[PDB]
């Protein structure tokens, strides 16, 4: 079973399960309940700005979630990352929709690892993606080209997003991302669009084992990340 | 009079004026009285690292100070610099010998400002000095090209530092550091070299940032670091 | 007098001076006739990308221009930096308008010096009122729209005719040694030329120059902010 | 059949297949015989420095070699890459000895990969003993000194002859799209190579191969790693 850290955007409140009544973004430690929340003002079929850091110093994980001219949503939780995580990872973004539905639609993604015992460094960024992006390790329903955007869950020729879909991106070569200062920067810019009234499930950047997978059945509340609900 | 946002690199305990009684690293805010310290296990004549960092998520300034393969010191403190500093301003090294002495060698130095409100950036490495190293604007007693090195403070023509000097080096451009932002950033490192012939050195090297037209108040020798107008 | 190092969208043919009949790019080396230019069907109304770039290895200085979905202009030449340029610089763009006027809005600019390694790099996406890391010279703004406007534009947002402005970068940078195993700059640019002319004039450049240069008195027209006279 | 594009630190003088007479540097096109090549005193046991660059507007693969307070070795050459090498690549390192034998121990290595934007950026300057970013082929180790050993090195610190091992980074590099305003790469990487050998052999290579390429079999001594003949 595969351990992950993600910071989550959640759409689709799933209280029966921990989520507030709200949208929200928070940070997840092996577990989909999430450890820390805040309320997510949620903009529909608006492009959004998603920051997460980290470093060995402070070891607070933290993430902002924006639309411009807009308040921002920001959630910061205290991890020793090295004490939960592998040694070398992969880093991700994930999606999923369930009963509700969204697109889930990146349009850029970018990260930044630096290690000092001195320096080892990894940057990629994606302006731009292509049908063939062969530096992505693309999972479940996850597809690229259309247009020219990455695309994390099933969405019809028109633009139109389908419900019970999951998908992953990981960037193809593992991250060191502790050593025995430390730090990384993710970026990411989403459109989520729906036509139901409540959009669902949210999406979410994820750092894992190098082998993660999707979980069988994660759709939905689950996010395309764990294996269940604990 | 100057705004100041710095990371000290205590060597002399000053006790009188606030210090813990052992070589130390702190955070200072608009004082030289630090807001928080810790133990700072200086290594005579050993080259050392520092890295400073900051972001606007978190509003912790924070810094480590360290020699290979030995225990890195760490301090941090929780601060708002949109809040204490200007929308502008310029980023420094600064040093000072006083009664005590050491080189304050400065062998490399680097920054990045990120400001994203959408991104604008500011970055510059320094991993030699030239004797004419335009981009900087040398203050007080600090010079450059000996070896390929920064020497904040007076230094023989065969490397013997010398007492009651203070320099400071600033980069050229002045920086954005906050907008009224999705997030901001910035990473400072610079390494350096200490040494002195004394049983004590002093009085540290420090990491600053001044409001833009900022330099070395009189008589801030010693324990001032270069930074500081008053033990206040 | 100034030493200029410039690369010139030059949207104005001013043959009288060895100017192609059609707009052009073009590198400048001390002078404004263009040591080596190419043809830039500069499409008025829209927003266009140049990068410019340059090793002590190669010693090439290379540019290309490029709108969206059409073919990119491209010009390079043969020239020593060291052997023209003094050890230290500072880094620009720079704009005119003469009889004929456009407007010479920046949307961006960006820069890379490595010398081998020290380093330095600059972004602008977007400037504020109080710019204070560019020197404006002339009849540069900054702050409407978010923008770089070299040149005057009226409040009804229409470009002045017989104006000229630069933005340099407030550090100097050191752009080459006697001891570099590499030296390497890469600059890159977004703009917008919006003229109610039948001919727009007069163009833009990035230029390289000595640290304490300034605009040559009379610059405007072909002159392009740059140089004293048209030799 | 691997697709190979490599600039050559040739240490021996294979002169039966158009080696110069001398160590050199050298740009290999699809085959060990060198396009062209430059003349390099390789210096016995001591650190040097290689950097290899390449934009697609010049479409010019230039390299430098050098040491410390002694003139670099240049070389340099014209090549549209995307005429050669496929959309997708891999980049990395190859070495190997023959019958003649040296250490060609890295010390680091980087690379940039820039797309008009899409980019790409790792920075070597240590290996640990599982640096799983890497894709290890032959005799290449990782760890020892925290450095990566393209060949075989005894437990005494000796290279062993008829060695050879390449370290491609893990992640598939995108070099050339055919809607690129400009795209560029730079490599930089630093060497060692000590000898007891009255001659050293046979050479280090920075190398960009299709995704799936592989050590050709017997590609040993004066061929690099790099090509299955000699052709
Ligand atoms: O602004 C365009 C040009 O206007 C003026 O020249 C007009 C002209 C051209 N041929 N005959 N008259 C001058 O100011 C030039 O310097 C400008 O380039
Ligand atoms: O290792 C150096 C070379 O050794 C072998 O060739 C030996 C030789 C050359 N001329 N006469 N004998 C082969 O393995 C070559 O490929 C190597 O370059
Ligand atoms: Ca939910
Ligand atoms: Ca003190
Ligand atoms: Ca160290
Ligand atoms: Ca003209
Ligand atoms: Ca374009
Ligand atoms: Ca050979
Ligand atoms: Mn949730
Ligand atoms: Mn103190
Ligand atoms: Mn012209
Ligand atoms: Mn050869």
């Amino acid at each position: 079973a595969d351990t992950i850290v993600a910071v989550e955007l959640d759409t689709y409140p799933n209280t029966d399960i921990g989520d507030p009544s709200y949208p929200h973004i928070g940070i997840d430690i092996k577990s989909v309940r999430s450890k820390k929340t805040a309320k997510w003002n949620m903009q529909n079929g608006k492009v959004g700005t998603a920051h997460i850091i980290y470093n060995s110093v402070d070891k607070r994980l933290s993430a902002v979630v924006s639309y411009p001219n807009a308040d921002s949503a920001t959630v910061s939780y205290d991890v020793d990352l090295d004490n939960v995580l592998p040694e070398w990872v992969r880093v991700g973004l994930s999606a999923s929709t369930g009963l509700y539905k969204e697109t889930n639609t990146i349009l850029s993604w970018s990260f930044t690892s630096k290690l000092k015992s001195e320096t080892n460094a990894l940057h990629f960024m994606f302006n731009q993606f292509s049908k063939d992006q062969k530096d992505l390790i693309l999972q479940g329903d996850a597809t690229t080209g259309t247009d020219g955007n990455l695309e994390l869950t099933r969405v019809s020729s028109n633009g139109s997003p389908q419900g019970s879909s999951v998908g992953r991106a990981l960037f193809y070569a593992p991250v060191h991302i502790w050593e025995s200062v430390a730090s990384f920067e993710a970026t990411f810019t989403f459109l989520i669009k729906s036509p139901d009234s409540h959009p669902a499930d949210g999406i979410a950047f994820f750092i894992s084992n190098i082998d993660s997978s999707i979980p069988s059945g994660s759709t939905g509340r689950l996010l395309g990340l764990f294996p269940d609900a604990n």
